[PDB]
């Protein structure tokens, strides 16, 4: 399970999931709702996958956790236009994440 040294990451993820702009990213991109996603995006990532990986010991370090957070945002900018609703949400969430992370790094 998660080492207590990563509790600060657990909190950041909780706060991201609560954010207004988090809705596109809470669960894996859903083929019932979005077509052609995995055709373009080789390594999907989302906050529920991160939450399970973190809580069950699948991140050894904060760097691995942060890499998955950035993957959420990098995938979003690969798939979505910047002026789309989901594209805008990804930019908001990247800023929010980086602001929280910078309190530690
Ligand atoms: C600004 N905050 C939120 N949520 C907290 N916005 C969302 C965004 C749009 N929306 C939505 C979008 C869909 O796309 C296929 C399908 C769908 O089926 C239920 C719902 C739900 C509301
Ligand atoms: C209402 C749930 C929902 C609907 C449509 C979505 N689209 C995306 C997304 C993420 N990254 N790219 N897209 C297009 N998440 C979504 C969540």
């Amino acid at each position: 399970s998660m080492h207590s040294d990563l509790t600060f990451c657990e909190i950041i993820l909780m706060e991201m999931e609560s954010h207004d702009a988090a809705w596109p990213f809470l669960e894996p991109v859903n083929p019932r709702l979005v077509s052609g996603y995995r055709r373009i995006i080789k390594n999907p990532m989302d906050f529920s996958t991160m939450r399970h990986r973190l809580s069950r010991g699948g991140y050894t370090s904060s760097e691995e956790f942060a890499a998955d957070a950035l993957l959420v945002f990098d995938n979003c900018q690969t798939f979505n236009e910047d002026d789309s609703e989901v594209g805008k949400a990804g930019h908001i969430m990247r800023r929010f994440f980086e602001s929280r992370w910078e309190e530690f790094y």
